[PDB]
């Protein structure tokens, strides 16, 4: 939806050089901008390329502004005003508007004001969908789960049985909430399923990407804390609880009843052992093989990364071959002293 | 609900206290209520046993001097659990009756009781044994066979020509037989060998969410009976695995892998193909297989986390452990 | 389906020694071949146990063909052949044909000729579908989205909106192609979600696996080549570009502004991090940690294999202590070295 510049920057809080009357249509990268688009810099070596940019308007610091060659929008934080304008830009459609005549809904379902249920979707007895929840097509929600007023499921997505989801919240598809857990006794070799009974409980503001999948708890839950972002394919089994504000980048694999703290990032393809915390403020970086519980904040990190095939031929037969080495050195020590 | 000397009886436990108790569900010792059973297993949760509020509390003979409410002894409280899980178990079923928005062809065979849920696609050909459930938004495609008491949960896509057992139990976003990764190559172009062989899944194999087992080239795809498979996984074309082995999540196998019975593959693990796993083998989390595997036991790999500072330092010192070696060696010939 | 060995021998450009009115019916590995199959040797091992497999007809070599106890069609390439016999005598069912009186499809899309739409699926407005395109059952396309002539969508798949798919693409069940990248600003220590407006355009020929996905751009475009094939349970973050003809196999990741080049070839559970070019004709093995950018071609690896559990004990103790080996080492060279 267009917007006349003057009233763009007065809901970005941002300081107008130029023409307020200017019409803006959408947000574009510097490269690719076009009459209409705003874009931002966030990389002061681009200021002499500001003459290429052909956006109408472009989102800037005080110390960019002499470098200009456009209208532009001063500001501390050109990052954050950019998220904030794509927001107010947005052209992202909503997965389902009004509710499809193809929809399956149990009559014992409640709906609250304005919800948006897509086509072919299927919602079963009991569930709870608070005002301006979007479902999108195709999705599943079991029995009893309740879904938060403003939270949105895209296309494809499956919530089983007993599931609560917060407010605000945005589900990719492909993504599975509430599937049994991994539990199962062994009797003499042969494995015997353990019921899955507990639940998933999703806070508020939480973003959850494609095909990631959480698993409900075995007697108590499986709980996500408010405004954590996970990125897809994520494994997040039984009894796991992730603190408010963390991240999960894609692909991690976390083991049953892990704990991890608030204000995490761990980091694409990371690997969690279970039954085990992971304190606050603590960053695993990407393929972060987690074996041990992390009890100090800070930054940790495992591997040993590529080399051409020759080379790690070698690294890797001598790491294997590293405890007689470690002997060799020690008998050349005894026998040098 | 159930009368707790009915479920002791149920159970084949020793009951100690009040067989009138009303057993309502199954809780944590930390969650559980009047009307509630619970278990213990580690020798710490003893001391505290008096504030457990259960009704009652399934132990070992060693634990029932600390009990502090009606106790159930038996020799695995763990397994007792499953069991007494099962009993009282809340988990609805995927689906009820056949619902009107399925879309089933006319030559689907089906048995007795079959559920199937609401906007669940049946191909043609397809049989579905007495008590199978398939769940809303399902597909189930061309002559595939699904054995009595299997149920898939909401949003499971099998392929054609697939087989499935009894008792099974696949949940949601699961892909069974789609294409192998097969193709020649005809100067840089890739050609698509077509996947004509199938995926048989045994009796009793539960399967986890969003995990891939694809078809085979030519013969089949093979999992056992028995198996269980977590979440993410993925077993390619060929893949051929043994009775009661477990697959932890997120495990990729490669084409052609056979693991025998009674193994135990850790989570995040990744198995080359074209080799053998013998049985009674564990392989532990995040594992990197790439020979075969000839005896029983356990086996690992991987250096674990460090502090980042730390890390730098290990990583760049094992890149040049080569020159490490030949200054040892030449160390040695000058001593 | 079936066809006489006589036509099938000239369809593949073969030689043909024996009854050309055999009647082929299907292919069959030489284990479980039996009348009507035909199969093929790779493998010169098998020679003296042709005797054994039930085929009517066998593909082979040159060089092989004195082995025969069967009709032979002799060939070049045994394996090629054999792909594209499989391709003649294909079994595999289409996803779905005609249009699914279930399917749900908005007034606006636009269908071109020969479209099959399967039961349940989901066309948003103004999505369009070329020629001989296949939306299995249970799919999702989203607004504005078009998929090219001859494509296929095996059942279940999602595309979102904004995306574009060349010809003769091949999607399996459970992929997400075009969800949102994973992108956040900061706001004084609260997540701010950075739409993802940008789309993902993927070429001709482009195979795709199983529950794999492929997240949309930020603002330009994630772009998969013409001639990709892309294994199961893969992840391609937002700005991923990937060269023609590159090869992915099973479950890898690769993280946001990834550049890959043309005919790379990436092993199966490898993780490739990103804003970093990795040039043409690569192989990175499997499991490979990718941390920098590739500018020669050829091949790269890493990784520790496994070793019996208390071996590996072992090892990962002491390459955890190996600055104490490296300094203990450099000590005892300046004791060699007299100073
Ligand atoms: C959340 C944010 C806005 C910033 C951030 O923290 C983050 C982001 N994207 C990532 N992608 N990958 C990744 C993905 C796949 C393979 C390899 C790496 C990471 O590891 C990512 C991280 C993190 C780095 C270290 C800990 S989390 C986007
Ligand atoms: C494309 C092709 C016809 C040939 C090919 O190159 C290839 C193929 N299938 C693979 N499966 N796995 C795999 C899968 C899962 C776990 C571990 C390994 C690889 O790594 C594979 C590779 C590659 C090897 C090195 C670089 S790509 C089939
Ligand atoms: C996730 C993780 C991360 C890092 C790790 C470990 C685990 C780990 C290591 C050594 N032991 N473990 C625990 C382990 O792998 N247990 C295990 C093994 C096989 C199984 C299983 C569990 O669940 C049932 C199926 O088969 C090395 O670092
Ligand atoms: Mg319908
Ligand atoms: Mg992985």
């Amino acid at each position: 939806g267009s917007i006349r510049l003057a009233d763009l920057a007065q809901q970005l809080d941002a300081e107008l050089h130029g023409d307020g009357d200017i019409v803006i249509t959408g947000v574009a990268s510097m490269q690719s901008a076009q009459t209409g688009h705003i874009t931002f810099m966030v990389n002061p070596k681009y200021r002499e390329h500001l003459g290429l940019c052909q956006a109408s308007a472009v989102v800037m610091t005080q110390d960019d502004l002499p470098f200009a060659k456009s209208a532009a929008l001063v500001v501390k934080n050109p990052y954050l005003t950019y998220a904030r304008m794509a927001q107010i830009l947005d052209t992202t459609p909503q997965p389902a508007q009004n509710i499809a005549p193809s929809a399956v809904i149990d009559a014992t379902a409640k709906l609250g004001n304005n919800v948006s249920i897509g086509a072919n979707a299927v919602i079963e007895s009991g569930v709870e969908l608070g005002d301006n929840v979007i479902i999108g097509a195709g999705c599943f929600v079991g029995k009893n789960s309740k879904i938060g007023a403003g939270s949105r499921l895209w296309a494809n997505v499956t919530i089983y049985h007993e599931i609560q989801i917060g407010q605000n919240c945005l589900i990719q598809s492909g993504t599975v909430v509430g599937a049994d857990g991994f539990g199962y006794a062994n009797d003499r070799g042969n494995w015997v399923k353990i019921p899955q009974i507990g639940r998933v409980i999703i806070g508020d503001r939480v973003e959850i990407g494609a095909c990631t999948t959480i698993d409900r708890g075995a007697l108590d839950d499986t709980i996500i804390g408010n405004g954590v972002i996970i990125d897809n394919q994520c494994q997040i089994a039984h009894n796991v609880v992730i603190g408010d504000n963390t991240a999960v980048a894609g692909g991690v694999i976390m083991a049953g009843s892990l704990k991890i703290g608030r204000y995490c990032m761990i980091g694409g393809a990371s690997v969690i052992n279970g039954h085990m915390e992971i304190c606050d403020k603590v960053t695993v970086t990407g393929m972060g093989m987690v074996m041990r519980p992390i009890t100090e904040p800070g930054v940790y990190s495992s591997g040993i990364p590529l080399q051409p095939n020759k080379v790690w031929r070698k690294t890797a037969a001598l790491v294997m071959n590293i405890d007689d080495m470690s002997k060799r050195l020690k008998s050349l020590e005894r026998k040098v002293n």
